[PDB]
């Protein structure tokens, strides 16, 4: 055993670690970690993402899971999977501690900055039994970069979509923590109090961003909100700062990449004397583990 702490205190994990179920987050942590032999089910939306697609060499052993956070297809199909361990997102606190109340473990979190996500990858890395530590220090590295390349610039004004184009994140929500590393002043903050929320046209009209992101499951494109009448003199608009988010699950190891794109987006006179595909390649060779054919595809 080890004795790793989670959203509800200290959890004891039996070793070694046989069948894994991954639910609402973390879909890209068996890949950085080469453990997808050890899931045996996960959220559908990680079907999606461009790195689990290209490391997941058997997608159709693993059964698809629901993906809505939470309560929705749960207790007797988890039963039939055997799993020794259920990763899971806390949707609902009390969803949760009611099912873990049937013989296995569950680690569960509730990630809300990046650092939470680094942490957490390390909660996971202990159960799993490997060395995250120099994947992790990478992930820091890019923060750190980051950051040095936007001292003393201004943090332009922005916001992102989600299920609907008035649907929106403030506090305590990892895409708002995500958006403030990548130099967006996000008008989220201050309508919603906590994750993601809706509020009314007229306030996004009002606040006037200059600059708008569009979560990665998102069904809006960049033209469906281009071409929203109901956005036609708002600044972002007119220039054509509309940019959809690439297909990185924001829960886990290439968070700091999202928040690059994000400030490349945002910052470009930042970032102008910088080999963004040198940055891009050795992160994914780093935390990944891919040769130079298998980065190439990634590349920006
Ligand atoms: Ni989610
Ligand atoms: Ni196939
Ligand atoms: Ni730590």
């Amino acid at each position: 055993e080890v004795k790793v702490k989670d959203y509800f205190g200290e959890q004891t994990i039996k070793l070694p670690v046989s069948k894994i179920i991954y639910l609402g987050s973390f879909a890209e942590v068996p890949a950085m970690f080469h453990t997808w032999d050890r899931v045996v089910g996960i959220s559908d939306y990680a079907f999606k993402s461009d790195i689990v697609k290209a490391t997941l060499k058997d997608p159709e052993r693993i059964k698809p899971m629901s993906s809505d956070h939470a309560a929705a297809l749960n207790v007797e199909l988890l039963k039939k999977l055997s799993p020794d361990l259920v990763v899971t997102f806390v949707g609902n606190p009390k969803a949760v501690e009611h099912a873990k109340k049937f013989g296995i473990s569950f680690l569960s979190f509730q990630e809300k900055t990046i650092a939470e996500v680094m942490e957490d990858i390390d909660t996971q890395a202990k159960a799993l039994e490997v060395d995250a530590s120099k994947k992790l220090a990478k992930m820091q590295e890019t923060l750190d970069f980051i950051a040095e390349r936007l001292k003393g610039v201004k943090k332009k004004k922005g916001v992102e979509l989600f299920h609907k184009a008035n649907k929106i994140s403030g506090h305590q929500a990892l895409d708002s923590d995500i958006l403030e590393k990548g130099g967006i002043d996000n008008f989220g903050l201050k309508y919603v109090k906590f994750g993601r929320a809706d509020i009314s046209v007229e306030k996004i009209v009002k606040e006037n961003p200059e600059i708008i992101f569009i979560w990665w499951i998102s069904p809006l494109s960049p033209e469906d909100v281009l071409n929203n009448p109901k956005f036609a003199t708002i600044k972002a608009i007119k220039n054509k700062q509309v940019y959809k988010l690439p297909t990185m699950d924001i829960g886990g190891p290439r968070a700091p990449l999202i928040s690059l794109f994000i400030a490349l987006k945002a910052h470009p006179e930042a970032f102008k004397g910088v080999d963004i595909n040198a940055i891009v390649k050795d992160y994914y060779k780093v935390v990944f583990d891919l040769n130079d054919a298998e980065v190439e595809p990634f590349l920006w």
